[PDB]
């Protein structure tokens, strides 16, 4: 069912000058070379040459064949062979004396290379020395490609019980035309020129001197993949004359497929002939008692149609289970994936992206609740809520933290509970019950196909909206520096700084700037040095894969030599204790903290719940639509019920312990995407998915308290250039950004899109200026005191689109803007 | 003549894949490299004739 | 240089006598946004976001 191919020219040693054979090429199943360093390259498939197969032909036409010859050595094959080539014409008589010493030479394998120093192609002469060929060389095409362990393989690979086959070439300038042989032992015998002890039952011997088209090395790698075929060598078992091997090599010939030059060469279009070879495989076996093996191993009997992540299903609990034996079967590839340091830089860079908002927030909460809510309890609901869902999540790839919303309810709730006099940590308990039930419902009847409704439309809008918006509270963040230390003429000194900086200082401000700028410039060039071309790739990439903890090192270092200026540092509480021990605990008693809670509040909780559960369903909904579009090269499945499930629970079990609830982000979890991005050279080439970085990434912010020497001497204003790298990186992806920058150029350079051959220039602006007008009134009703009516604003773009736009535009210039799919329109 | 020497050139750089069991995608992708190899071949020349317009003095060197 | 005190009666009619507090990020700063400036426009000028008219009057200015 396989067999062994060995191929072996007449070279010449470097060191002294003499005459041997050498092996080059060895099949079984697949052509392995071997370089003149003597380590063997790759396995690859057989690609032969127009004019090698032509002129083996030409020379197999004629040549003798030798059947059932009974001889066991070397010496008497040589003689039947010579005998048979003087009786048929081939050689003259004065020939045959040069012809037998040359092929009763010693054979010396690659084992033996070094020892001499490597080997030269030779030509044999009539006197029988070595010399240079006459026409021009050229360097091998298989040796430079593929050559530029392994026993242990070609051992394994060889069947127990098989037979081998030699192929032996060389040039010879006494003669007159090439000459081939072919002959078959009788019964296998042990031969002197293999090491292997796999017995020999076939041989080839190809002969010949200089001629124009005519290559040697390329001709005996034509015999070797034609002796390799299965159907070729079934008919040689069963020949009994020249007739039928050349009925089988006119066969063979038959069933080719010769591709000729092009210019620009694609990937897409040469997948265009995937049928054709099929069909002349079959042709090959068609008349042949020998069947093929890859029948059907080419293609999965399945569809990639009704198969969606979301959809009806007729039984209660269905995208649960469905999610679930759709991801956990690849858990220890999630596990073992994460081996790469890129995986490394990412958690590294996602620590302080979250750990940074993390404590903004809880501090801005500690000041505005009178401290019933702080920093200590958003830090620890992170970590527990990051540990849990990197281990029991289905998308790993998202990031869990509180959010703006969030706060704003929170700030309405408190102001409505002092307002009405009754208690603030409790009623948060009861709306957590109210969740817990809510999800519950909502995932038993899988109400989460109305997700298919949201279109490219509010997506970008949405994402569009947060980037600007974040990168606007980064400005704002930087202004109130600027504001709090002025540039005066007069500062007062032996100000007290123990509690904070009183009054303006010196150098602070333009400091803060300039380390802003510093970061953001050195992100920003080691982002560009990642595409060069200006080192080894190895090293490059290595270098940077780290860029944003180098640029965030070397401006801590250059902060740090700094002594006398002051400039703001980050801090975290001194231990894992409760922000206020004189009213809270560490567990709240549902009934009453100091006073007994009313019944018609606990009744009537259900209200604020339903809002929250919009909220944070919409944004976590919205969130992974984003994050796995089918662009991103995004192979393993992702669910949306679990992740709704686990995060509306989860939020629920932390009311109970008084820790808030929590939220996916958007920028966050498009940053971490992106970070473990491996692109080719551009292509997105893949994405590396796993859990491990989540979990690393949950784990540091917990112990994060228990790191203060390290992070006291961070200071506060590097990461501000870290937060505009990230929002101006996270809006590449958006197709409205690239329509407004369009609005700019004129039409003679606009691309090659569907969405400008398609329509016009002036319905495209139109289109533009209505998704714009959109997000105008968007960050107005936001500005208004009217905040919590937001989210149903958003929710009131979807039927714009479905009645309004129809009235305006036309189906096709619809279709083709608003795409579903980003390749495909 | 010419035609003839171009043809022959056309015939140098074009490979011949034979009937492999292999499945047809793989087979038909191992191809990119070696078929990349062979058109650097092709191009690599380009030569047709040198810049032989006019050989004029023109009196004003 | 970069300090926490300065005196603040110091005579600076032929020259700034003593340490001045905001001199020098503030020199730095304007140099750099001078440069940063300058180079942006300089890519502007081969830029394809304006009518080419005022976009080549804008980038030799
Ligand atoms: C999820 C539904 C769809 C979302 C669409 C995208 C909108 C997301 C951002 C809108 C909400 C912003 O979230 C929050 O809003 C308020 C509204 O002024 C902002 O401003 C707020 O600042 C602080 C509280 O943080 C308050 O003292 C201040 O009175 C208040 O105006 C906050 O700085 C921002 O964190
Ligand atoms: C349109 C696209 C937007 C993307 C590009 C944005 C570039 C310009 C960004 C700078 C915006 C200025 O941001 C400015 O920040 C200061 C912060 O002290 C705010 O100042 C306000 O909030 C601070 C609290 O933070 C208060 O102490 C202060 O009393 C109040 O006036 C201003 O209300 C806001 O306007
Ligand atoms: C704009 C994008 C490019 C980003 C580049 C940003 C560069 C920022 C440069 C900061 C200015 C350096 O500021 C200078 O640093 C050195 C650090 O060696 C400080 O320290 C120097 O003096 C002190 C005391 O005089 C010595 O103890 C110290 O050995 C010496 O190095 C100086 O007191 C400070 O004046
Ligand atoms: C060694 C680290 C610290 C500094 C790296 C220097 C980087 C920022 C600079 C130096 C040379 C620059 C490259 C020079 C040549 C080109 C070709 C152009 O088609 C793409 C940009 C690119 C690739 C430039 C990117 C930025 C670049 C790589
Ligand atoms: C002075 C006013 C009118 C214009 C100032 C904006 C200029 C300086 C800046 C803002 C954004 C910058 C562009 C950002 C993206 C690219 C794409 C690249 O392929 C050509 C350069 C180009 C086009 C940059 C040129 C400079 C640029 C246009
Ligand atoms: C802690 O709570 C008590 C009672 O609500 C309050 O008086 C005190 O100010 C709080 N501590 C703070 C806000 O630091």
């Amino acid at each position: 069912h396989k067999v062994y191919v060995e191929l072996q020219e007449l070279v010449m040693d470097e060191k002294n000058q003499e005459l041997r054979w050498m092996e080059a090429a060895r099949w079984v199943q697949l052509e392995e070379n071997l370089g003149e360093n003597g380590a063997w390259g790759r396995p690859h498939l057989s690609h032969l040459t127009f004019w090698s197969l032509l002129e083996l032909r030409r020379v197999f036409t004629k040549g003798t064949v030798l059947l059932d010859l009974q001889e066991t050595s070397l010496a008497g094959v040589a003689n039947q062979l010579l005998d048979r080539f003087i009786f048929e014409d081939q050689i003259r008589p004065q020939d045959r004396e040069e012809l037998l010493r040359a092929l009763l030479l010693k054979h010396s394998h690659a084992g033996e290379l070094e020892a001499l120093g490597g080997v030269k192609p030779a030509v044999l002469t009539r006197s029988g020395d070595p010399s240079q060929p006459l026409l021009p060389q050229h360097s091998s095409l298989e040796t430079q490609l593929f050559c530029e362990h392994s026993p242990s393989g070609i051992l394994e690979k060889i069947p127990p019980d098989s037979e081998a086959t030699l192929v032996l070439v060389g040039r010879a300038d006494f003669l007159e035309q090439p000459v081939l042989g072919f002959v078959r032992l009788q019964e296998a015998a042990e031969l002197e020129a293999v090491e292997l002890p796999v017995p020999i039952r076939f041989l080839f011997v190809l002969l010949g001197p200089e001629a124009p088209h005519i290559d040697y090395t390329q001709l005996g790698r034509a015999a070797a993949t034609l002796m390799s075929e299965r159907v070729f060598r079934i008919d040689a078992y069963m020949a009994q004359s020249r007739g039928e091997l050349l009925h089988s090599l006119e066969g063979f010939l038959d069933c080719s497929l010769v591709l000729p030059p092009t210019d620009a060469p694609s990937e897409q279009a040469l997948l265009s002939l995937v049928p054709v070879q099929r069909e002349l495989l079959r042709r090959r076996y068609q008349s042949s008692p020998a069947k093929p093996d890859s029948s059907f191993y080419k293609g999965l009997d399945l569809n990639g149609g009704p198969d969606d992540p979301l959809q009806q299903t007729g039984q209660l609990f269905g995208g649960l289970v469905r999610d679930i034996r759709r991801r956990y079967p690849y858990y220890l590839s999630d596990i073992t994936d994460a081996f790469s340091p890129q995986v490394l830089a990412a958690v590294i860079f996602i620590y302080f992206a979250a750990l940074s908002p993390a404590i903004t927030f809880g501090g801005l909460l500690g000041e505005k609740t009178r401290n019933q809510m702080g920093v200590s309890e958003l830090l620890i609901s992170t970590a527990v809520q990051g540990i849990l869902f990197a281990l029991l999540g289905a998308q790993p790839l998202l990031v869990v933290g509180f959010s703006g919303p969030l706060l704003v309810f929170e700030e309405a709730f408190f102001s409505f509970c002092e307002t009405n006099g009754l208690e603030y940590i409790v009623g948060r308990v009861w709306i957590g019950f109210w969740l817990i039930l809510l999800v519950v419902l909502v995932v038993a009847f899988e109400g989460s196909f109305l997700v298919r409704f949201i279109s490219r439309y509010t997506q970008e809008i949405f994402s569009f909206l947060i980037s600007l918006i974040f990168i606007y509270e980064t400005f704002s963040k930087l202004i109130k520096i600027f504001q709090d230390h002025p540039l005066q003429k007069t500062y007062n000194y032996n100000v007290l700084m123990v509690p904070k900086p009183q009054g303006p200082l010196p150098n602070t401000a333009l400091l803060s700037l300039v380390l802003m700028a510093g970061t953001f410039f050195f992100a920003m060039m080691l982002r560009k040095f990642k595409n060069s071309s200006y080192f080894p790739g190895k090293l490059r990439r290595v270098i940077g894969d780290f860029g944003v903890p180098i640029s965030i090192l070397i401006m801590v270092l250059v902060d740090f030599f700094i002594q006398d200026t002051y400039t703001q540092k980050l801090s975290v509480p001194d231990g894992f204790k409760v922000s206020n021990s004189s009213a809270r605990g560490w567990v709240i008693h549902p009934l009453g903290l100091r006073s007994e809670f009313p019944i018609w509040m606990m009744f009537a909780s259900a209200l604020p719940a339903l809002l929250v559960f919009i909220l944070i369903f919409l944004e976590s909904q919205i969130t992974t639509l984003i994050v796995s579009k089918p662009e991103r090269k995004m192979v393993k499945g992702s669910g949306f019920h679990l992740d709704l499930l686990l995060v509306v629970g989860m939020g629920g079990v932390a009311a109970l312990f008084g820790m808030p609830w929590l939220s996916a982000t958007t920028v966050r979890s498009v940053t971490h995407a992106n970070a473990l991005t491996v692109m080719g050279k551009a292509q997105i080439q893949e994405v590396k998915e796993q859990r491990i970085s989540g979990l690393l990434v949950a784990v540091l912010v917990g112990l994060s308290i228990l790191m203060e020497p390290i992070l006291s001497r961070i200071p506060l204003a590097v990461l501000f250039g870290i937060f505009l790298y990230m929002g101006v990186t996270s809006l590449s992806g958006i197709q409205l950004f690239d329509r407004i920058l369009l609005l700019f150029k004129p039409p003679k350079y606009h691309p090659d899109v569907p969405y400008v051959k398609r329509v016009k220039t002036w319905r495209m602006h139109l289109f533009t200026g209505i998704q714009i007008i959109c997000l105008a009134v968007l960050w107005v009703v936001k500005s208004t005191p009217a905040s919590l009516a937001l989210p149903f604003v958003l929710i009131l773009t979807v039927p714009l689109r479905r009645v309004l736009l129809p009235l305006i535009f036309r189906n096709v210039e619809l279709q083709c803007l608003d795409a579903d799919d980003a390749k495909a329109t």
